[PDB]
């Protein structure tokens, strides 16, 4: 547990203290609301948002850093599909997967650990819930 909290609470931190803080990034901080952009999911089946992504780190959905890029990239795939790749949008989107990417290259070595103990104590429960399936 003590390591995918720490994990969590890491990408937590680079959401709010970096790409949060990514200038004119408020459009990308919470789901949209269709009164605003009609048509929006009408056009994008996936969406995606800031807010999203940390309710996610609360529940621990990432085991890894790639589950969270997959849920980071849809923030910029999505901007490309509605607002093409030419707009300031997509600009702004691009801005927030960079600071995302350069962040976790900065912590390559602690959360390359994390990962591994997280992997560990899971593979350990399985193996454990397995061997104690018949008692
Ligand atoms: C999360 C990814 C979507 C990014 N995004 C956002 C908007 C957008 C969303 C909202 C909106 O619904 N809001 C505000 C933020 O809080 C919740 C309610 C309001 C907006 C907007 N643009 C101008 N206003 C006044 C927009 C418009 C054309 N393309 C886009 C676009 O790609």
């Amino acid at each position: 547990d003590d390591d995918q909290v720490a994990f969590s609470f890491i990408l937590d931190n680079i959401v709010t203290q970096k790409m949060m803080a990514v200038p004119d990034s408020w459009p990308f901080h919470h789901p949209v609301n269709k009164k605003f952009v009609p048509d929006y999911y009408k056009v994008i089946v996936n969406p995606m948002d800031l807010e999203t992504i940390r309710k996610n780190i609360s529940k621990h959905k990432y085991q890894s850093r790639e589950s969270f890029l997959d849920d980071v990239n849809l923030i910029l795939a999505n901007s490309v599909k509605y607002n093409g790749p030419e707009s300031q949008y997509t600009k702004t989107a691009q801005e927030i997967v960079n600071v995302c990417y350069q962040t976790l290259t900065e912590y390559d070595e602690h959360l390359t650990q994390l990962e591994k103990d997280i992997c560990t104590a899971k593979e350990a429960a399985l193996e454990e819930a397995e061997l104690e399936s018949l008692d």
